[PDB]
């Protein structure tokens, strides 16, 4: 869904809040090949303790599922960079998957993200997100087998999403192995949420094969920090990582 060499933010919608995650996406669309924008959930148990604390922020703060889509609209006036909706099964499953999908075609959305897709309803998640028009994105850890990367590879239209729960400051060698095998079975790109925070680690993972790399964590805890305010400081981070 972008190109090769892309950095691809990722941000939590409502984080303080909605109109700031749009200022904080539209400071940072010029240095994105996409972007991943997370709907917060009551139990991101597969989330890193920086960006869980994000969701609770956004929770807090009042966080209303479709303000997601309001998000996507106003930065739709805007850019047209790719755009990967993230979430929890909960959230969708309760609103009702094909209504959820049609409307996030609607406002705007490319792809969707869904963290902890039940196995038992993938086939026909993929189906139903093929009709609506949204590219899948799937999710791969460390454990996962070759065997598995290949059956997700095989439902991915998006991009197959490498993730690593270890944190770093250097990326483990278990996210290393990972995108080394993800590299040798998928014909999908792949993007890494390695944990990044340091410009060596983004010119490593490319120079490794990664098609594209996640900037997730390193957001995230500078908008914890900054607020409403953190804006300028996201810019300069990404800038740093970018060598420029």
């Amino acid at each position: 869904m972008f190109k090769d060499g892309s950095l691809i933010p990722y941000l939590t919608a409502g984080d303080p809040d909605k109109q700031s995650t749009l200022n904080f996406l539209l400071a940072l669309d010029e240095y994105a090949g996409a972007i991943e924008l997370g709907i917060p959930f009551s139990d991101p148990i597969a989330d890193g303790k920086t960006i869980q604390e994000s969701h609770y922020r956004a929770l807090k703060n009042g966080f209303k599922l479709r303000e997601a889509f309001w998000i996507v609209k106003e930065f739709r006036r805007h850019s047209s960079t790719p755009i990967v909706l993230m979430t929890y099964y909960n959230p969708i499953y309760r609103a009702g998957v094909r209504n959820f999908l049609a409307e996030a075609k609607a406002s705007g959305v490319d792809g969707i993200l869904v963290v902890d897709l039940p196995v038992f309803h993938a086939k026909e998640f993929t189906e139903i997100a093929r009709a609506a028009g949204i590219k899948t994105v799937f999710l791969a850890a460390p454990n996962t087998p070759d065997e598995r990367l290949k059956v997700i590879d095989d439902m991915t239209t998006g991009f197959v999403y490498l993730v690593s729960l270890y944190g770093t400051e250097e990326i483990p060698k278990t996210a290393y192995d990972l995108l080394r095998r993800a590299k040798r079975i998928c014909r999908n790109k792949v993007a890494v949420g390695f944990g990044v925070s340091k410009r060596e680690h983004v010119v490593s993972l490319l120079k490794e094969g990664a098609n594209g790399v996640v900037v997730g964590s390193a957001l995230v805890k500078i908008i914890g920090e900054k607020g409403r305010e953190a804006t300028e400081f996201l810019k300069k981070k990404v800038e740093e990582l970018l060598g420029i």
